[PDB]
């Protein structure tokens, strides 16, 4: 056994965090995986170990996506009445100081 079985399994969940689509296991040495076109799901992010070179076994690659509600095409009310996204939190936990002896 050369192998060992060093795969990347990829998962498809949602963002309430469970798989909303069938997974799949690659077993390239670049284990480079893509986002799929689920019935009612966008993709919310792409995983930061999405795709990469396999150099441990047991690796999942796990793909979020948000839950549509209706395609917005009513066409009735409007055409684009999705809210905003602007970028809020983060860099509110730094710590780094430094006092300098001289």
């Amino acid at each position: 056994m050369d192998t060992n079985n060093f795969t990347v399994k990829v998962e498809y969940v949602d963002a309430d965090g469970a798989e909303i689509a069938p997974s799949d296991t690659l077993t390239d040495y670049h284990y480079v995986s893509t986002p799929k076109d689920i019935p009612g799901y966008k993709l919310r992010e792409i995983p930061h170990n999405a795709t990469g070179n396999i150099t441990d076994t047991g690796i999942i690659v796990r793909y979020i996506y948000d839950k549509i509600i209706d395609v917005s095409y009513v066409d009735e009310t409007g055409k684009d009445l999705l809210p905003v996204v602007e970028i809020i939190n983060s860099e509110a936990a730094v710590l780094e100081h430094h006092h300098h002896h001289h």
